């Protein structure tokens, strides 16, 4: 007799793709220094920031999956002479990645540039070090982080993503396990409906590749774009990310009440509130209260969020 069964740690069920999940492998303490493939600005000149989508290589030392962050250590030193805290950035890429190889990671970076009450123009540190990175430079990487924003395992399920500016990130990852791969243990055959808000043409996100998936999956993958300083509700009102949904109000509803959608959200802190509102009126017209009903949804993972 060699053997026993040792007795089970109680643990909660998962509708979410967490099997082997990896989170804190890299401390900033030694985090993996990777080198950039490439780094380019995906905004027009006339937008009003800049956007800039970068690749790293990882040589497969990151097992990060889709919806997880990496956390970044900007080169340099703060005021006081110490290294600087690292930034989490969400993975733009799908976890086999923008080279299909496994071994390398993507990033979607808003340069941060504001000025202060003193009238100094502000650059954002992290940010402006990762879009000023020349390809062949090393970067400190830590990480991956989050479970969050995991997809769901069904292949089958109706997956709502909701999205303002660099909260797309994580959405295309998604996206790209689910329509630029060919997956034996996934191959995505539900619904994938993608809102994004976003300030002018010149600011929209990976238009591009999004409009492939359309011409490739033109039943199963829906897209609305939400540019508030150009487009207008028929009173006149910008159509922010929450403006465009309420013009699919009765459908939205109606897959909310099915019990395999799923819906998450990324991005500005306050889109939160405008999708909460048009949700409340919803379900109220339909008797149901939301405060009560997105809790059950919450619980039962079909509410995710991840803003800042
Ligand atoms: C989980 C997670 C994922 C994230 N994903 C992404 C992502 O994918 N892409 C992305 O670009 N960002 C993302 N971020 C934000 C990112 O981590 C950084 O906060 C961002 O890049 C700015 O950092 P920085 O080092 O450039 O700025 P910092 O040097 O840290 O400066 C930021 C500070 O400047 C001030 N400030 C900022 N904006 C203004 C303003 N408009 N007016 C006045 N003061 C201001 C605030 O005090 C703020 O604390 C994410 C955040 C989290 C928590
Ligand atoms: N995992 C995460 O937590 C995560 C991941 C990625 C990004 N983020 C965060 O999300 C933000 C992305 O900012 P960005 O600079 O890329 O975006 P932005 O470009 O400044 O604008 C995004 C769009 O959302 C609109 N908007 C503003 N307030 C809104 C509101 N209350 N409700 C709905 N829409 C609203 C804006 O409209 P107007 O400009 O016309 O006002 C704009 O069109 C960053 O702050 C980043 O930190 C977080």
């Amino acid at each position: 007799q060699v053997t026993t069964e040792a007795p089970a740690k109680v643990v909660k069920h998962s509708k979410k793709q967490d099997e082997n999940i990896v989170v804190n492998k890299f401390k900033p303490k030694e985090p993996y220094v990777g080198r950039c493939l490439l780094n380019t600005k995906i905004t027009g000149d006339d937008a009003p920031g800049e956007t800039w989508h970068m690749v790293f290589s990882t040589e497969g030392e990151v097992p990060y999956r889709e919806g997880q962050s990496i956390g970044i250590v900007p080169d340099g030193i703060d005021k006081n002479g110490k290294p600087h805290k690292l930034r989490l950035y969400s993975i733009a890429s799908s976890a086999i990645g923008d080279f299909g190889d496994s071994k390398t990671v993507s990033l979607c970076v808003k340069r941060l540039v504001y000025t202060n009450d003193a009238g100094e123009v502000v650059k954002g540190v992290c940010s402006n070090f990762l879009c000023d990175l020349k390809p062949g430079s090393e970067v400190k990487i830590t990480g991956p982080v989050g479970k969050e924003m995991l997809m769901p395992k069904d292949p089958n399920a109706t997956v709502i993503m909701l999205g303002t500016g660099t909260g797309i990130a994580p959405f295309r990852s998604f996206l790209w396990k689910m329509f630029f791969e060919k997956h034996e243990d996934y191959q995505f055959n539900g619904l994938a409906w993608l809102f994004l808000g976003v300030p002018t043409s010149s600011s929209l996100l990976y238009k591009e590749e999004f409009e492939k998936m359309k011409e490739k999956a033109p039943e199963n993958f829906r897209l609305d774009f939400a540019v508030s300083r150009e487009q207008v509700n028929d009173k006149g009102e910008k159509m922010y990310i929450q403006t465009r949904m309420a013009q699919y109000a009765e459908e939205l509803w109606e897959l909310l009440k099915k019990d395999n959608t799923f819906v998450y959200m990324c991005g500005l802190k306050g889109m939160e509130k405008g999708i909460d509102d048009i949700m409340v009126s919803l379900a109220a017209k339909d008797g149901i209260d939301w405060i009560e009903y997105k809790r059950t949804l919450k619980k039962a993972e079909q509410w995710n969020v991840e803003v800042s």
